[PDB]
């Protein structure tokens, strides 16, 4: 099964920078969502969940086909709460109806990371909407109540190694958990991209508590929280080394995150030899907008 990228007809860098700007202006304007966190964190989670269905063994799932627009994937229990990200993007898609669904959902994640002062993430266009029958079944996204061995094994399906996994998990410095979405509650409610996930893991005094949904989570008196799969990164000696590396080197973390997140968003896609080079979008701030 091969998914060949095909550039939206006649479109070039300038077209996609217009779409980036539309998403970025809306992130700035619609600022009250989720108690003033804004939509940045949910758009990052959305880009990850539409990509995280990929299976390296048969090349099914992944961001290419934009299949989250179909009921089976939209209603996956693992995707509860992402409807808010979908509603945010819908008017953008109406304004630019030429962009494919996979391109829009993945570009939403790139725009959110950059506008939250994260690293630049190169991004390639040419995902093509595929039919409803290509939608992966539910149950490909990970559980949170597991240990390090589970996390490592899970991510082998997406062709990610230990450094890639620990870099990708740094996105958990953003946003919060919501009891009604996932059975977990709390978090720092942060909307600026930093390496604070690693600093908090190493520096806070974590307590294992049970929440109102009867699930265990790790809580600190500062108001931070970690899922069991987050805490597993300091229980496994290989993950722990890399957590310490990113707690001590913000630039290294930004560089490794950028590469792992681009790879996540591109898994399963074949880019022709004559495809355009990846784009690097300017932020609103760099444009003076
Ligand atoms: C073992 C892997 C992972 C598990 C089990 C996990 C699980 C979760 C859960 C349960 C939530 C809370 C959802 C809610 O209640 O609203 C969440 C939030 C989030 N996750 Fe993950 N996740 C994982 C990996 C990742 C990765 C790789 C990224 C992105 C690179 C990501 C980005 C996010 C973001 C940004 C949020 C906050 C969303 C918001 O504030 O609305 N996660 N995750």
């Amino acid at each position: 099964l091969v998914h060949v990228a095909s550039v939206e007809k006649g479109r070039s860098y300038e077209d996609f920078q217009k779409v980036y700007n539309a998403i970025a202006l809306k992130l700035r304007e619609d600022d009250e969502y989720d108690n003033y966190i804004g939509y940045g964190p949910v758009l990052v989670r959305l880009a990850w969940h539409i990509s995280g269905t990929w299976d390296k063994h048969d090349n099914t799932g992944g961001s290419y086909g934009g299949t989250y627009r179909f009921k089976k994937e939209f209603n996956d229990p693992s995707n509860a709460g992402l409807q808010n990200g979908f509603k945010f993007l819908e008017p953008i898609h109406k304004e630019f109806p030429w962009i494919s669904s996979g391109d829009l959902f993945s570009l939403g994640g790139v725009t959110a990371v950059q506008e939250m002062q994260g690293p630049k993430i190169p991004w390639r266009c040419g995902r093509v909407d595929t039919p409803e029958d290509t939608t992966p079944d539910n149950g490909r996204l990970p559980d949170a109540d597991k240990d390090a061995g589970y996390v490592r094994t899970f991510f082998q399906r997406l062709n990610m190694n230990d450094r890639e996994v620990v870099a990708l998990m740094g996105a958990h410095a953003l946003g919060k958990t919501h009891l009604k979405n996932s059975g977990y509650e709390g978090g720092g409610a942060n909307n600026v991209f930093t390496n604070e996930f690693y600093l908090n893991l190493l520096n806070e005094d974590w307590k294992l508590e049970k929440n109102d949904a009867n699930n265990e989570q790790w809580d600190s008196k500062s108001g931070y929280m970690m899922l069991p799969t987050d805490y597993s990164l300091i229980q496994d000696p290989k993950y722990l080394s890399i957590v310490k590396e990113y707690a001590n080197d913000q630039d290294k973390f930004f560089k490794d995150f950028s590469k792992a997140f681009e790879k996540l968003l591109e898994n399963g896609i074949t880019f022709p030899k004559d495809a355009p080079s990846p784009f690097i979008f300017k932020t609103l701030e760099e444009q003076g907008l």
